């Protein structure tokens, strides 16, 4: 299935979802009968935030409209809320003393990854390497109701901007999607808002300039958020940024939302680290790992600035896979010429097409093991020229550098520009010497000894302080 | 009928109307059998602003959804779908055609100057009043245009509130209308074994609910909403308010959400203005009167308002020989547990049925009842007494405000306190002067003489 297939699949799943603040004592069946009632449920769970809640996927979405038609507005609170009616929903017993069946405790899917230094003992006890890297990837990686939640809160957020662009979309966009997202990350939402004698047209209200549009509608999509709410709260209007942007947290989920209007160019991406992450259960791996690594070590930070971002080194990583013996990734060149006229996506100017299906991309030869490929990823980043170098994913080849940048990675999708700009010398020398001496440490440590001594090896050698 | 049918019905009507802005050349026929094509017409009419529109009211709600579906999105622009539509000629330039002039459906009244020589060409005074009040009062027409305005922003309204309305309250609907006032709108909402809720958040109160809804919605018209201009946020007043143009229908509007006391007034002064002509005659020249000798203001502040003076009036003439109207009490004894309606404490009942209401055996003559006005209120101790609309009587006044009128549906309100001792001393001598000249004129010779006289006399500046 393809990047937009998925898409799809997923928006309308969502389209059809709601969520229910369960009450305290918990009857999971009579709750589904009754549910199941105003349509079929193709699937459901339950989460714990500040309470029990549930999400709830229909068949069909005129099952919303059915229960929606059956609820009330908080009698407890009449005039005193705004009557704003979306799909967050709050259960209660008509007759709380009718209480008719046996109270079994429910299964809570998890919404957040356990911390690091939990992580650490399941590491160690890990047979080699690869193990631990597929623990850690399978300890962060995005569950599939973590998903399907993450779709959900963009649905909300697309209902509001509907009210006066019938045809909008909010799309999940970034490590949401390109399957490299762990448990606990931000939701980065893309706003996609575009026979008689007489011409007959609707008077329709015009818009100004693209971004000064832009900054409007997500002023006022911010504003409704914050006060129609519900469930959204600290509400930070970014609109003045180059990419403005409506930051804020949704309670319901628990999710931390970026909101800002389409960028194509940023959709592509997020399908090309979804190809790459689909091709090789090895590329995500390394990903988790990798990020991992750099958090723990402080090159990297929540806050923008002179740090290397995930996406940066998210890049670095594809960009090492590419120059393998076989590569274990195609470049992105290699992509655009399987691209048939389907898959065809200019984009101002700038070719940013490559192909959609993943059967046409012939499978990877590489069989190195993961314990090869992180030693190898911190030797040869360690030892790269980036003063005279820099990485082009298109060529995937060391090329020299446009511009004097410390940090140069070729912008795959547009002429010149680095996505590491940002990245000053003292940062990039810091990761340089992380990455020495993470290789020093894999190289020349007493794996088994160290297991004897219930010490740190491996990935988790790598994953505490120097 | 009551009120409440003439509401519903209006809005029903309304529902099921669009705007049509016409082209340059414009065949009626031809327009209208064309858009026929999508269903019955009940009715339809033209007026003129910024270029000819056209108002269409379908029998069927279904004939907009037929007509909107065979239009489209100018080839940018908000795509909201409403009922504001832009013919033009497919082939402009094979047309004479089309060159049959059309008929303009006015929706202002004549100015001041234009209305004297109409008023001094009458033969008595009563006369003069029933020119004026109908070169005044609302077409049928522009009430439409109105019902149809408040239609678009309830549309407008419920892109967010599905279940919301927009209801016309004030001058627009309580027979006192006079042709190019406001459009006032109130923006109100209306198995098994689990008692289910929408999550919503708690607000400390209803006003600042209101507020951020009102907000949001003004923002919304001002960026989103198409012919709305001028989108002013005044949420920090008394009643919240957001006041809006609405170029299509050239109307300034003006929306909050509702408050059911307000709406009471409007059906009060509705039962009066429809209990006798006479009522509604003396209104529109004591409106004008005040008006023209700048005892009342479009900006708010220290003269006396239209719903003042109007409430005054009618105080007025529940005190005649035998009273024209009755009290607010006659009518809360006649309201039976159908009309029943307590708002915050405060009994704000009262009949519906007009039947119900004995007429009154007075034959007074708006000459009479003119001069009366003036030589009552001219007369009035103010500083004594005040206006009580329930019982009909001067009492004691409560506060020590100079001008006193009891608000007939709550405790210990005055809706006129804004009003100082300068504003009313010049009402008063402008009461007394319009008395006198009435009183001891020459009707006969001021004809002879080609002068103003009766109503055109108190009409023109001293
Ligand atoms: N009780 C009370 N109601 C008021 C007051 N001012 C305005 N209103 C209400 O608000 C409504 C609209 O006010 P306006 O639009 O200023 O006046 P109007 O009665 O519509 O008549 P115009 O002056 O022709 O617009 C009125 O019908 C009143 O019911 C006040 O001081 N007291
Ligand atoms: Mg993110
Ligand atoms: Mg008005």
């Amino acid at each position: 299935k393809t990047f937009t297939e998925v898409q799809t699949e997923r928006l309308e799943q969502a389209d059809r979802s709601v969520l229910i603040k369960c009450p305290s004592k918990l009857n999971e069946k009579k709750l589904l009968q009754y549910l199941s009632s105003h349509g079929k449920i193709d699937n459901y769970f339950f989460f714990e935030n500040r309470g029990i809640h549930a999400l709830i996927e229909f068949s069909e979405k005129s099952s919303v409209a059915s229960l929606q038609a059956v609820t009330g507005i908080p009698k407890a609170a009449e005039h005193h809320v705004v009557p704003y009616k979306s799909r967050l929903f709050t259960f209660t017993l008509k007759n709380p003393g009718s209480q008719a069946a046996e109270e079994r405790p429910v299964k809570i899917s998890p919404q957040s990854h356990i911390p690091v230094n939990e992580l650490i003992p399941k590491l160690c006890h890990a047979d080699s390497i690869s193990s631990q890297m597929y623990i850690l990837l399978n300890e962060y990686q995005l569950t599939e109701e973590n998903i399907k939640l993450r779709y959900l809160a963009c649905s909300l957020v697309r209902d509001f901007a509907r009210a006066y662009f019938p045809d909008s979309t909010v799309k999940p966009f970034g490590s949401s999607v390109n399957t490299f997202g762990k448990l606990g990350c931000d939701v980065d939402m893309f706003l996609d808002f575009h026979k008689g004698p007489f011409e007959m047209e609707y008077q329709m209200k015009r818009l100004p300039s693209e971004r000064l549009a832009t900054q409007k509608i997500l002023s006022i999509i911010g504003d409704c958020l914050d006060n129609f709410g519900p469930g959204y709260s600290s509400v930070q209007k970014i609109l003045n940024a180059r990419c403005p942007l409506v930051k804020f947290s949704h309670q319901p989920t628990g999710f931390q939302c970026d909101l800002s209007v389409s960028n194509s160019i940023a959709i592509r991406c997020s399908e090309l680290l979804y190809i790459y992450g689909c091709l090789d259960p090895r590329v995500r791996a390394l990903v988790f790992s990798l990020r991992c690594w750099a958090r723990v070590h402080g090159l990297t930070n929540s806050v923008p600035g002179t740090w290397i971002t995930n996406f940066s080194l998210t890049m670095m990583i594809m960009f090492f896979l590419q120059k393998r013996s076989p590569p274990i990734i195609p470049t992105l060149d290699q992509l655009k010429e399987l691209a048939d006229e389907k898959d065809k996506h200019v984009i101002g100017g700038y070719d940013c097409s490559f192909v959609s299906d993943l059967s046409k991309i012939k499978p990877t030869k590489n069989t190195e093991t993961l314990d090869e490929l992180l030693c190898d990823f911190f030797q040869y980043f360690g030892n790269f020229d980036f003063r005279k170098n820099s990485l082009n994913l298109r060529k995937g080849k060391e090329v020299n550098k446009p511009e004097s940048s410390p940090l140069y990675i070729w912008n795959p999708f547009e002429q010149d520009l680095n996505i590491s700009k940002n990245v000053n010398q003292p940062q990039l020398e810091k990761f340089v010497a992380m990455a020495r001496e993470s290789a020093w440490i894999l190289q020349k440590e007493d794996k088994t000894q160290q297991m004897i001594n219930k010490e740190p090896w491996g990935l988790a050698a790598v994953l505490i302080p120097f």
